[PDB]
C-alpha cells in the first residue's frame, strides 16, 4: 500500500540493516519497493556513520523476485513506456548497490528467486541459512531468467551448474548455494545474524576507502585481460593515495 | 565400414537417444561418423516429436576421441585439402550440437578422451557413470589438446584443474569430473540411464522455446560484460515473445 | 646483504629447484631478490638439462610478499623513478616465469602473502603443505591487493571467494587453497617434496615442446571467445609441428 | 535561476527540437540543466507524436562543457556525496539519450567543448556548421578528458587524431570534424537547420521500430566479435518481429 | 531454373574469376545460388593452379542482396526448419570465403545491397567502379541490416558513417565507398577489370603461404588486444615456418 | 661496431631529440641498437628537465626495420635462446616507449619499413615528410608482418587499407600515410623539424602529469567498452589529483 513502508532500515554501530518490507508478499520487488529501495540506498550511501550495509528480508522470504501483479502485469497495461519506467527503477537500484561506496552483505535467511539474483549479485558478500532456497523459476513460468539473473548464475557458479540451474528451474539449498559459490557460506538460521554481524564489525575496523577500492577492483578486473588488470591496479592505488 | 551404420538413434516419448555406433573402435570420431552425425543431428533438430537429444555410446567407451587412422593418418595423406575437409566435418557437427534447437544431454557411461571434449561441451548438460574416465591424452601422443578441447577444459573447470588436466594427461573419474564441473553429476552406471531419462522428461514438460532461449543465453552471456549481458537478456525476451 | 645470495638453485635430474633465499626476512621480494630471480630464471630457461622448474622457499615462509623496507619505503624515497624501477624489476620476473619455456611448479610449504600471488599465478601448477597459509593482507595495511594479486584471486578462485579473500584479509589453509583452486593439491608438509618431485618426473617424460605449447594454450584461450580459441589451437599445432 | 528554464523544446511535424537553454553561460551543463534535460528527455521519449529528437543550443554555443562553477566547484564544496550526486545526474541523461527510443540528431552550430562530447556521442547522427568549433580543452585546464569524452574521441576518430585532439587541446572546425568523422556533415551555418529538418523528416517516414533496432544494433555490434555479432542480429530481428 | 547455372567461373593465369550468375534477378542470393557458391568455392580452394579468387557479377548488379522470393518468402513458408536451412546455406559460404586459403578480391561494377555485404566483407580486397552503388536498403523494407551487414558497416566504415548508412538506407557511390573504406579503390567502370587483373597478378608472384597467414592475421588481430596480438603474430610465423 | 654509438640524443629547450644512429645501415634495429635504445630511454624518462621525447633517424632512413644480419641470421644461429633474447630486447624498448612517462613524437623524414612500425605506434604523435615512405615489405621477403606491425596497421588505418598494405607490400607516401592516419601530418621535408619543435614546445607548456594521464587514457580506452571506459576515466582523474 504505502511506498515508504516497502523498505525499513536501522543503523546500529555503523552497520545499516536494510530489509525488504513486504513480508506478506514474500518481499516481491514492486515498483514502489524499487523506488523506495533507491531512496533508502541513496540516503545511506555517504553517511560517515554507515561503514557496511546488510540487505535482509522480513518474513519467510529474502526476496521472491519481481511482483507478478505490480511489476509485470500492471506496467505492461501502460504499454512500452510503462514497462521501460518499471525496468529502469529495478536496474537502477541494483546498480546503485553493485557499485555502493560501502561494503554490502546479503543475509539470505529464506527464499531467493528470479529477480532477487540482481540484488544478490550486487551485494559484495552473501551468507545464507541452510534453510534458504535459491531458484531461477523463470523457465517454470515460460520466461528467460531476466534482470541479469542468467549472467549472475554464469558469473558466480561453474558453467554446468549455471546451465542446470537456469534450464531445470530446481532450487539449491543454502549448503548447495555455498558449494557452488552463489554465496560465501551457509549455516543454521539461528547463527546467521551473529555471523553477518561479525563480518560487518571486521570490515568497519579496516580503512573504509581501502575496502571500497578493493571490492571495486575485484568486480572490475573480472572484465579485463591479466596484462590490462596489472596496470589498472597501479592506477587504482594512485586514486586511493588521494582519497586516503 | 558403412557410413550410415556409424551412428544409431531411437526416438521414444519425445527423447532422441543418439549413440556413437563404432563400439569395437571405442566410438572413435572418423570422417564417416562425423558426416553421419551431422546428417542425424540435422534431420532430428526441428521434428515436433523431439524435445530433448541424449548423446550416448555403444560398448565400453562414450567416445575415445578422433580416429587416429581415418581422421589423422588417412586425411593427411591427401595433403592440406584432405586435413581441412576432415577438420570441417568434425567442427561442423560439434557446432550444430552446441547451438541445437533442442536441449542436449551427454550420457557418459565410459571413456571420454581428447576430441570427445568438443561434443561433451556442445551438450548443455552432462551425466557420468562413476566408472567413466575423462582425459586429455593428446600431450601423451605429443600434440596440443585440439578440436577446442583446451578451451573446453578452461570454460568448464577451474584454471589450475584445467592446466593439470591438459599438461599431465591423467584421467578424472566420473566423481572427479562432477567435483570439477566437467559434468553436472556422477552416479553408479546402473542408475545413469534412469537419471538421464528423468532429466529429459522434466525438460519436455517445460515450454520448449523458453528452454532454447535460456540455454543459448547461458552460453552467450559468458562472452559479454555484465552491463552488455543485462541489455542482451531484454532483447532475447522480445525474441521469445515472438516465438511463443 | 649480497644480491647473488637472495636466490639459490640446484639442478638435479632435469629439475631446477629454485628457492627464495631470504629465510630470516620470510623471503620478502626486495629489489635485490627481484633482480637476482630474473638473472637465475633467464640463465636456466633454455638449458637442455632443465625440463621443469620448481619455485620453493627457505625457512618458514614460501614468500611473505614485497619487502616493506627495501621494495616500498626505500624506493619511494627515490621518488617516481625509484618506484617505477622497483615495480619493473618485480613485474618483469613474474612475467618471465608466467611465460617460461619450461613447465613451472610452486611448492608452497609455508606463508604465501600479497605480492607472492604474482609468482604463485606465474607457476603453471601449485602444490601446498596443509600447514601453508595464503593471504591477501594488503587490506590489513591499508592498500589494494597490487602486483596483479586481485586478478590472481579472480582468475583462480570463484568470484565470492575472491571477494571475501581480498576484502577480509583472512588466511586460507593449504586444504582451503586446494578446495578453492588457488593451488592444485594440499598434503601434509612431509609428503610435499615427494609429490612435487613425482609431478616433475612425469612432465620430463613427455615431449618438452608439446608441454610448452599446451601450458601456453591453457593460459591464452582464457582470454578468447570459444570460436576464436578453436582457430587459435589449429594455428598453435602448426607452430608445434615446426618445433617438433 | 530557474531549473525549468535551462532546457526548452518545440514539437514540429513530429520532430522534438530540444535546446540547451543557458545561452549567456554558453549552455554549460549545470546540475540544474542535467536534472531538467533528464526530465524533458524522459517525457518526450514514448510520445506517439515524436518520431525524432534534435539536440540544439541557444546563443553562440552548442554546449561549452560542464558548468565550472555549478557542476565542479559548488559540488566539491559538498564533498564526495555532492560530486557523486552531480556526476550521476550528468551520466544518467547522456545514457538516456545514447539509448533513446527515438532517433537522435545533434545540430552543432557553435562551440562544442569537453563534457559536451557525451551528448555529442549520445546523438546517433550529428550535423555541424562550418564555423562550429570542437575541442577537448580539458588538458589546458590540467584535467583528463572526462565524462567519457576521451572514449568518444577514440570511438569516433582515428587513433592518431584522437591522440592529438586530447593531448594538444586544439579545436577542430566543422569541416575537420566531418573529415575525421566526429560528425556526419559540415555545412555553412545558414544551411544547417534545413538539412537537419530534411534528415529528421526522412527518418519519420521509416518504420520507427526498425530505426530503433537498427541504431541500437550499430552501437552494440562495435563491442562484439564478428561471429557474435552475426548471431546477435538474428536475435534482434526476432525481437523486432514481435515489436512490429 | 538450374542450381548448377547460378554461379560460373573461368581460370585465367591461375586466377579464378567467379561470378554471381543470375543477371536478370540482379544476382540475388537464392538458396540455389548459396548451395552452388559453396560447391564452387570448396572445389577451387586447394587447387595448386589457383592463386587468387575474384568475385564478380553478370548484368548491372554485383549482388542486389538476398532473393526476397526464394530466400525469405519460400523458406518462411516451410517454417523455422526452412528458415534455418536457408540461413545456414548463406552464412556457410560467406564464412568459407572470409577464411579462404587463397587471397580474395571483390570486383564491384554495379549494385551491392543488403545481404551482399557479407560476401563484400568476406573478400580481403574490393575494387569498385565509380558508377557502382552500395546501400543497406533493409531499413526501407522495415528489417534490421542482417546477414552480419550492420557489423560489416561498423567494421569497415567510421561509426558516424555506418550509423547514417544503416539508418537512412541511402546509397554510397564507388567514390564515397572508397572514401569511407568500404572498398580499397574506385575507378571508372572501363578500368576496373584491368586494375583487378593487375592486383591478382601481383599476389600470385608472392609466397602463397605468406599471403594466406598475412590476410588471416589482419582479420584476427582486430579482435585482440595489442599485447595478445604481439604474441599471436610470433605463434603465426612459427606456423608459416612449418608451411613453407 | 660500438653499442654506445647506435643511438645519439641532444636535450634542447627540455625536449630530448633521440636518433637512430646507424645511418649507413638505414638505422636497422640490431640487438646492439635495441639494448642501447632501452638504456637511453630509461635514462631520460624521469629527468625533470625532459618534457617531451622526439624519435628521429640519421641518413635517408627513419628506420628500415630489423637488421636482417644482426637481429635475424646471427641470433637464429644461436638457436631458440638467441632468438628469444633478441626478440625480448626489441619488444622491451618498444613497450618502454609506448608507455613513456613523457609525451613522444616520431619525426619520420625517410624510410619507415617493417619492424619500424612498433616504434612508430609507440610514439603518441607522428609527423612525416611528404618524401617519407612507409611499407610492410615483410610479405615480399616471405614472412608475416611481425613485431606487432600487422596490429599497428589495423589499429591505425582502416581495415581495407591495412589489408592492402600488409598483403601487397607496397609503400605509402607521407601524404597517403597522413590520409590513412598512420601519422598525424605530412609536410615537405624542409618544414618537418620546425613543426615538430612547435608541437614539442606546446606540450612542455602543459601540466606534464595531465599530458601523461591523457595519452595513457587514449591508448587504454581503445581496449574497453564505453561503459567500462566512463568509470576508468573517473578512476584516472583520482590518480592525477594525487600526482598534481
Ligand atoms: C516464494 C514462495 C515459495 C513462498 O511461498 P508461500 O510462503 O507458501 O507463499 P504463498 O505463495 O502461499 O503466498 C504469499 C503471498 O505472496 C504473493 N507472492 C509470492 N511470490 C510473489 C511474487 N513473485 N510476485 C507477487 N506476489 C507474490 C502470493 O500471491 C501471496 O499473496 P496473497 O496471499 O495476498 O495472494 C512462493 O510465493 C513463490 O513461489 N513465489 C514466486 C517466485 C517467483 O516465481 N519469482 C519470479 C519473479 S522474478
Ligand atoms: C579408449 C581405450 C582406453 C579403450 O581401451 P580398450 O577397451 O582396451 O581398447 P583397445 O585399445 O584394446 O582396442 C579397441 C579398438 O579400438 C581402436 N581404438 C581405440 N581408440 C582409438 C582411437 N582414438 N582412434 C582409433 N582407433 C582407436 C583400437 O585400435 C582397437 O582396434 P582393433 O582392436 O581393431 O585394432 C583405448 O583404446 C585408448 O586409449 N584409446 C585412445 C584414446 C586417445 O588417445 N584419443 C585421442 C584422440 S583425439
Ligand atoms: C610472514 C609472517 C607471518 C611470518 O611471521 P614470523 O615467522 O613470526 O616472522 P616475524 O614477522 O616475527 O619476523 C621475520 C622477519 O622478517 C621480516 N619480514 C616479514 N615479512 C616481511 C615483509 N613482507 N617485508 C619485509 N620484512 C618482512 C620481519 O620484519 C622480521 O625481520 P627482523 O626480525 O630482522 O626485524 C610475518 O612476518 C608477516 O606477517 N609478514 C608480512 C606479510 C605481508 O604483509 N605481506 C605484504 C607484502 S605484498
Ligand atoms: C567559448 C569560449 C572559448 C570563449 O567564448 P566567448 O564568447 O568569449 O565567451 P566567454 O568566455 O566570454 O563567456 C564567459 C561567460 O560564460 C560562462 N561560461 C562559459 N563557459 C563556461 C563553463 N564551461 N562553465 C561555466 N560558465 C561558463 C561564464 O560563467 C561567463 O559568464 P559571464 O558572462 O557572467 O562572465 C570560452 O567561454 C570557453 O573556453 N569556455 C569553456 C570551455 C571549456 O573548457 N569546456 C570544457 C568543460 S567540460
Ligand atoms: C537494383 C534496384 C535498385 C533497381 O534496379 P533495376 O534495374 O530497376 O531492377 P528491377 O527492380 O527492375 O529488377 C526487378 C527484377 O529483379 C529481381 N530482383 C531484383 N532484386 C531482387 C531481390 N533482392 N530479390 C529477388 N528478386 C530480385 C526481381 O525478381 C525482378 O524480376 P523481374 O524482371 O521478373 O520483375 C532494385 O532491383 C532493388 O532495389 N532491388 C532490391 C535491393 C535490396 O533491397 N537488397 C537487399 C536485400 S538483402
Ligand atoms: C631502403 C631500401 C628500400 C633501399 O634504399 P637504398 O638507399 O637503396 O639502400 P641499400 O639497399 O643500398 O642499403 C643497403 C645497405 O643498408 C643495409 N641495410 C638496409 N636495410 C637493412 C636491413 N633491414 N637489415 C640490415 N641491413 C640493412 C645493408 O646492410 C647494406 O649495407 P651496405 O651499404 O654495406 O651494402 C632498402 O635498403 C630496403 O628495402 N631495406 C630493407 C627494408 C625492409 O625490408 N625492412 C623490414 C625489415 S623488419
Ligand atoms: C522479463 O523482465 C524481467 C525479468 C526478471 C527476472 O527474471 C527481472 C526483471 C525483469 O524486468
Ligand atoms: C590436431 O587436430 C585435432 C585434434 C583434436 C583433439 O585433440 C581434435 C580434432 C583435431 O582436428
Ligand atoms: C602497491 O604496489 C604493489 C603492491 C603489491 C602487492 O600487493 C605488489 C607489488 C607492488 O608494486
Ligand atoms: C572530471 O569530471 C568530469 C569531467 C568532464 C569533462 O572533462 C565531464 C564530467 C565530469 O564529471
Ligand atoms: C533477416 O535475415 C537476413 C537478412 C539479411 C540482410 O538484410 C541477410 C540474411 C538474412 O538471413
Ligand atoms: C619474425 O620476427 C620479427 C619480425 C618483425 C617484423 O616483421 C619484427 C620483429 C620480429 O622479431
Amino acid at each position: 500500500e504505502r511506498e515508504e513502508d516497502t523498505v525499513r532500515y536501522e543503523i546500529v554501530n555503523n552497520v545499516a540493516w536494510v530489509y525488504y518490507n513486504r513480508p506478506t508478499k514474500r518481499n516481491a520487488q514492486s515498483p514502489k519497493l524499487n523506488r523506495q529501495m533507491l531512496k533508502v540506498l541513496t540516503e545511506l550511501e555517504f553517511r560517515d556513520d554507515v561503514g557496511v550495509l546488510v540487505l535482509g528480508g522480513e518474513g519467510p522470504a529474502w526476496c521472491a523476485g519481481m511482483d507478478l501483479k505490480e511489476y509485470f502485469r500492471e506496467t505492461e497495461a501502460e504499454g512500452l513506456a510503462g514497462t521501460r519506467k518499471a525496468q529502469r527503477e529495478a536496474y537502477t537500484w541494483w546498480e546503485r548497490l553493485r557499485w555502493y561506496q560501502k561494503p554490502t552483505i546479503a543475509m539470505v535467511h529464506g527464499w531467493c528467486f528470479g529477480g532477487a539474483y540482481g540484488p544478490l549479485f550486487a551485494c559484495d558478500l552473501a551468507f545464507a541459512a541452510d534453510e534458504a532456497q535459491f531458484g531461477l523459476s523463470e523457465v517454470n513460468w515460460g520466461i528467460l531468467p531476466g534482470g541479469g539473473a542468467t549472467k549472475v548464475a554464469v558469473d558466480l557458479m561453474p558453467m554446468r551448474v549455471a546451465m542446470y540451474h537456469a534450464m531445470m528451474g530446481e532450487n539449491l539449498s543454502g549448503q548447495d548455494a555455498a558449494r557452488y559459490n552463489l554465496v560465501n557460506e551457509s549455516m543454521p538460521a539461528d547463527q546467521l545474524k551473529a555471523r553477518v554481524k561479525q563480518v560487518a564489525e571486521t570490515l568497519i575496523q579496516k580503512n573504509w576507502a581501502t575496502v571500497k577500492y578493493t571490492k571495486d577492483a575485484v568486480r572490475r578486473v573480472k572484465e579485463m585481460t591479466y596484462d590490462n588488470a596489472e596496470d589498472y591496479l597501479i592506477r587504482l592505488q594512485e586514486g586511493l593515495n588521494w582519497f586516503d
